[PDB]
């Protein structure tokens, strides 16, 4: 007996709570609003209790009711006060538990009454870990109620200590609510949080630890490290009396000699920072590298002079009048965040940026390279890159600091590789730095000299090489010091991995909003540590934007451009520049990824494939390859056609002897030479007529006669356009005639009578009261009356926009299409013996607006999914959700009304109304589609599609019996999900070998399922299992809105003897029959089989496999939907594709299937669809589930 006040986030929160409180006949006010000190809430209220609630009580409320506020949190308390306690507690690693505790004048810190710890395993997501919490801290509020209003719990203080943390705190993490406990630990070692000296003192000191070891060799020329040291003070001493100070620049514009080594230390020791010119560039580069740099000084001698153009005071390094008698090191001036170098990066003059390096940065890059390559003063190093690149920096400054000896590349022997590898077999040169380009060149001679060979600046491919040392793949942009990670190449990869990180650097993998990525996904690179330099010379807009502070972490980090993603033991992968994204046909593409598949090939050695634009704008891929002999432009398309789809298969094949290098030895992308090979322009009338209804259906311009249909996108839905199409011109084809000859050529030939040529509108219907109903329309509004509260049959969409979209814009768009479609403003009655359709000229539609946080969307969501009735329209609601980061946009709608096509028309002209354009009108209606088929069931067409149907079902139906628990008495709807993601390369292999075969991907993925359904069932040599078909009879339906989805059962056969191949080749044989006759209502099929819709399982089976294509608008890919618990049948198979793979949802019922149960069949559907893609030609009695 009592008088509770149940604060809490929203109407449902703590159902069981209530329902226990009220149960011991207490009266229950939940609100989640903001009390004020003299309200209704307030009065005669004996106690409250509260439950995430999202305000604070005023401290007059907390006195009136002393002793008498309970509150739950979900944490062990002090630990994880606040907000998000759950996620807090396990990224902090913290104590886990949840605490029923009072509410004081001090917030989250009341005495606690009682508290208990709780467990989370590996495998939870952090979703499960806060629904498990809550679960906890109820059913212990339900076990200690009773000992806490009679006084029997003793109040105690809590401990000072534990942690706190407020709303915002956990914005840069919002994309973790999916990911494991294991996985969330992982990421944090990767992404959560010194150097007090200039390179010259580290040299300096190297040098009294090896003065007599040699330094520099050029042809015989030698400098040991005390001779360098007295050398760089002698021009030191006399540069610091010229007046360089730090942060000076000091252009250098020499050849590589000991005289530039002396000159780099001499300006770093007399205290300013290099500018490096090599006197090989352009001459408009050397001017506009000197106009952009403040340099007042330049070090040179006479055979360059001349190309600065008088630009500055020359210091000449051959005059003896430049260096001072005093061999002394100079007296320190410089901090570690002086510059010590500026470098600049491609481009254009004007556009190329000169990028400023620290001190503290240099050194940084030099402790971490001794000891992880175990650098000793015996080592031999290679000066080969140019001194105006940062690669030039590794060769010179890592080496100098760990005693080795440099080694002046000979002109004349730096771009002949033979006798570069002659001279470090000679001179027995042991580590040294060579860009991708040269060095997959350098592989092929054969080297005795080399320890480690590094490589890096462009995508590494090839590592078969002569030699026994080891290649290293290392990555980083100029703006952060040379390199930032490292990779020992140890095996072939299909991608290189770049490695992992140098000391003290971490790498971050953010999405577009800078939010941090889960380990596996895709995002862009930041970088943050010690190698971040200090940004563009005389370009501080350009700095900011790239040298940002995260506005959640206030931490400095360089936004490098590049796309990556970190793998499973923390190495990382390259997936290419963020701009390099193309489409073609309608799909992003990385060119890249093309490469290694032509890599693979025996006869090719190197390869590149790049991305051009004809002058009209189309997009096409060109790939270039290296081999001794050109290989076959038909050989290489079906080389590439086992793993790609023809739109990622380039149009030209370029063969060349070797690839052209740039300066800095990368590939030089520009300097490769510049309707494909494989087109048969028609040559006849009828050939012709066909190219044009084919281009037509494909979206493709210019089909060619060897063209394969299948491989150039068509797929189930466009064979029945090509048909439709070729009515049109009299010409009759059948479906199963298309896949026997899937080219233009070969389908010639069976068109040649002119006949059958019957061209037939949909007719509209006169106005009346009242209209027919179709046969499905029935079918569902009889299944909806015998249970008028259930919700099994709505269908409920989400979509999120960004929060600078107008709601009202969307509620006026919906509305807009309530008035276009007629299905929106439908009614269904029952006329005594008919069912029966009404149509009314407006309707109001309901539009509810809602504020929330992101975790209790599902549940808010959840509150609005109630019954249709089927009298009253429209049959649609929706409603927006805003929370802090996004607006939801949801709606239900019921199954009479949207089938699957139905949500992508919905969903193209919800995007073109909120992009401000004009839409025709609708001509056709479903009433008259309804009409038109009623009256076909009276055809002898349709005599013969139920013929087959007869046949097929009479007698002997095998029964697919799954492993369940006892079924229920009656049929039970309630049911979960689980979900299987198939990565964007096997779904590419999967779509190829089914084009290759003469399969859509739909008859490969149905054997699939076949084949692990009769897995399952004792290797049983028949299965049966349901599927859907769009059932647009009539080609003038397929903009309206309504139901015309038919189910269909297939009677399939799985020969264990046989190979993949074979039985996909008997899954068509089996599956066009039934699509040929698909034409037939469900109930019908049910009579032919003698079979009714009673007892507690699904008529003709028990598991229903559907498939979707890929979205028709962004919006639509950007639609998702929400199952309300339901399951329709025992187990039901849906295939989304989405972003390049394939989503796949097993919606099961809870009272048949437990979750350990799912969890193994997912496991072994994945491992049983891994065997097939890799064992074509394999026996199917060779796969395994385990
Ligand atoms: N091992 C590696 N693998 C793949 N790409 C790498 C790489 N190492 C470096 N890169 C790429 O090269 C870029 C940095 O090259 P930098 O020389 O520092 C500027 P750049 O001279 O303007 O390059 P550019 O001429 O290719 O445009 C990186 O952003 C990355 O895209
Ligand atoms: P082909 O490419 O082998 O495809 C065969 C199908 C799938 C039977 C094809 O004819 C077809 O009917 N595609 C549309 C199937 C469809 O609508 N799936 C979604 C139905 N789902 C809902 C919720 O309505
Ligand atoms: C090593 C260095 C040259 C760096 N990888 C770059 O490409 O700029």
């Amino acid at each position: 007996m009592g008088r509770i006040l149940f604060l809490t986030t929203f109407m449902s929160k703590g159902n069981k709570v209530v329902r226990y409180l009220e149960s011991l006949h207490h009266e229950v006010v939940i609100s989640q609003e903001k009390v004020h000190a003299q309200s209704a809430n307030l009065q005669e209220i004996d106690w409250i209790v509260s439950y995430a609630y999202g305000y604070i009580l005023d401290k007059e409320i907390v006195s009136r009711f002393r002793g008498r506020i309970i509150n739950l949190h979900p944490s062990l308390l002090p630990w994880n006060k606040g907000r998000d306690p759950v996620f807090w507690s396990v990224w902090d690693e913290t104590p886990k538990g949840v605490t029923i505790h009072l509410i004081d004048e001090h917030v989250d810190t009341g005495d606690i009454l009682v508290q208990e710890e709780i467990a989370f395993a590996d495998e939870d997501t952090l979703l499960d870990c806060y629904n498990k919490a809550n679960q906890a801290i109820e059913e212990l509020f339900i076990r200690e109620w009773e000992n806490i209003v009679h006084g029997r719990i003793a109040p105690y203080r809590q401990t000072a200590g534990g942690t706190l943390h407020f709303k915002a705190d956990r914005d840069f993490y919002k994309n973790l609510n999916m990911t494991t406990v294991r996985e969330l630990l992982a990421l944090k070692r990767l992404s959560a949080e010194p150097i007090d000296k200039t390179f010259h003192q580290l040299f300096e000191q190297q040098v009294e630890m090896t003065p007599d070891h040699v330094a520099v060799v050029d042809r015989g020329q030698s400098l040991t490290y005390k001779q360098l040291n007295e050398r760089a003070n002698q021009l030191a001493h006399h540069l610091r009396g010229k007046g360089v100070k730090p942060d000076d620049q000091v252009a250098i514009m020499l050849d590589k000699s000991l005289d530039m080594i002396v000159s780099i230390l001499a300006v770093m020791k007399a205290g300013g920072a290099y500018v490096p010119i090599d006197p090989d560039y352009p001459g408009e580069r050397i001017a506009y590298m000197l106009a952009d740099s403040s340099a007042a000084i330049l070090l040179t001698n006479a055979l360059h002079e001349e190309k600065a153009n008088g630009a500055s005071d020359i210091i000449d390094v051959h005059d003896p009048d430049s260096y001072s008698e005093n061999t002394n090191n100079l007296p320190h001036v410089n901090r570690p965040d002086d510059l010590v170098y500026v470098m600049y990066t491609s481009g254009s003059t004007g556009l190329a940026k000169g990028v400023m390096i620290e001190h503290h940065n240099l050194v940084n890059f030099c402790e971490w390279y001794r000891p992880y390559f175990g650098v000793t003063p015996a080592d031999k190093a290679l000066v080969y890159s140019s001194f105006s690149f940062d690669g030039s920096a590794l060769d010179i400054f890592t080496h100098l600091l760990a005693g080795a000896a440099l080694h002046i590349v000979p002109s004349e022997r730096k771009y002949d590789l033979d006798a570069l590898n002659d001279y470090c077999n000679q001179e027995g040169i042991t580590i040294s730095y060579l860009p991708t380009g040269a060095a997959e060149q350098f592989m092929q001679m054969d080297n005795q000299s080399f320890r480690v060979v590094i490589t890096g600046g462009d995508v590494l491919k090839k590592i078969e090489r002569n030699g026994t040392y080891k290649l290293y793949n290392g990555y980083g942009p100029t703006e952060c010091t040379i390199m930032v990670t490292m990779f020992e190449v140890d095996k072939p990869y299909a991608n290189i991995p770049i490695g992992k990180p140098i000391d003290r650097t971490r790498i971050l993998i953010l999405d577009e909003a800078l939010a941090l990525q889960p380990i596996g996904v895709a995002g862009e690179l930041f970088i943050v540590g010690e190698g971040l330099g200090r940004g563009y010379l005389n370009r501080p807009e350009l700095t900011a934007e790239k040298f940002i502070v995260h506005p959640q972490t206030g931490e400095r980090m360089y936004r490098t451009g590049d796309r990556a993603r970190f793998l499973p033991d923390g190495n990382i992968e390259f997936l290419g520049r963020l701009d390099n994204l193309v489409k073609i046909r309608g799909y992003r593409i990385e060119p890249g990824e093309i490469e290694p598949f032509l890599m693979n090939h025996p006869l090719i050695e190197l390869t590149t494939v790049l991305a051009k634009e004809q002058a009209d704008g189309r997009k096409y891929l060109v790939g270039y390859y290296v081999a001794p002999e050109e290989i076959p432009h038909g050989e290489l398309r079906e080389w590439l056609g086992n793993d790609l789809p023809d739109y990622m298969i380039p149009t030209y094949f370029v063969h060349m002897k070797a690839f052209p290098l740039t300066a800095n030895g990368k590939v030089d992308r520009r300097a490769l030479p510049d309707l494909g090979e494989d087109y048969v322009a028609p040559t006849d009338e009828l050939e012709q007529q066909l190219a044009q209804v084919w281009s037509h259906v494909l979206g493709i311009p210019q089909m060619g006669i060897d063209d394969h249909f299948l491989e150039r996108g068509g797929d189930s839905i466009k064979v029945m356009q090509l048909i439709h199409q070729l009515k049109n011109i009299g010409l009759s084809l059948r479906y199963d005639q298309l896949f026997t000859h899937p080219t233009i050529r070969q389908l010639k030939r069976l068109l040649t009578e002119q006949k059958q040529v019957s061209l037939e509108p949909l007719r509209e219907l006169d106005e009346q009261a009242e209209y027919e109903t179709s046969a499905v329309e029935k079918c569902m509004y009889i299944i909806q009356q015998q249970d008028v509260e259930s919700i099994a049959y709505n269908v409920v969409y989400t979509i999120n926009f960004p929060l600078t979209v107008d709601t009202e814009q969307i509620r006026v768009a919906l509305e807009q299409l309530v008035l276009r479609h007629e299905g929106l403003r439908s009614t269904y009655h029952m006329r005594g013996d008919e069912i029966v359709k009404r149509i009314v000229p407006r309707a109001e539609l309901s539009f509810v607006r809602q504020t929330g946080e992101e975790e209790s969307v599902q549940s808010l969501l959840a509150e609005q999914i109630k019954p249709f009735d089927l009298a009253k329209a429209p049959l649609l609601r929706a409603g927006v959700i805003e929370t802090a980061d996004k607006k939801v946009l949801w709606f239900d709608s019921h199954h009479i009304l949207l089938d699957g096509l139905s949500k992508s028309i919905l969903a193209r002209e919800l995007q073109a109304l909120l992009g401000q354009q004009v839409l025709s009108p609708v001509e056709k209606t479903y009433k008259s589609f309804a009409r038109w088929q009623n009256e076909w069931f009276a055809s002898d067409e349709y005599e013969q599609q139920i013929a087959y149907w007869k046949t097929l079902l009479q007698g002997e139906l095998p029964a697919v019996q799954l492993p369940t628990k006892k079924r229920p008495p009656q049929l039970t709807f309630d049911g979960a999900i689980q979900m299987y993601r198939v990565n964007p390369e096997i779904t590419r292999k999967l779509k190829a070998t089914a084009a290759k075969h003469d399969l859509t991907l739909y008859m490969l993925m149905l054997t699939i399922v076949s084949i692990w359904l009769s897995k399952m069932n004792s290797d049983s040599n028949q299965v049966i299992l349901g599927t859907v078909t769009d059932g647009r009879q009539h080609p003038d339906t397929r903009e309206l809105l309504g139901m015309f989805v038919n189910t269909l059962p297939l009677l399939l056969s799985i020969d264990h003897e046989e190979s993949f191949l074979h039985n996909l080749q008997q899954v068509k044989a089996k599956l066009l029959p039934a699509l040929q006759n698909q034409y037939v209502p469900f109930d019908k099929i049910l009579e032919a089989a003698r079979v009714k819709r009673e007892g507690n399982r699904h008529p003709l089976f028990d598991v229903m496999f559907m498939m979707q294509g890929a979205p028709e608008t962004e919006l639509e890919s950007n639609m998702h939907h929400i199952n309300a618990g339901i399951s329709k049948f025992d187990l039901t198979l849906e295939v989304l594709e989405r972003e390049n793979g394939l989503n796949i949802v097993f919606e099961y019922n809870t009272h048949l299937f437990d979750e350990g149960m799912i969890l193994r069949m997912v496991a072994q559907f994945e491992h049983l669809l891994l065997q097939a893609v890799h064992g074509l030609d394999q026996q199917v009695k060779r796969f395994e589930l385990v």
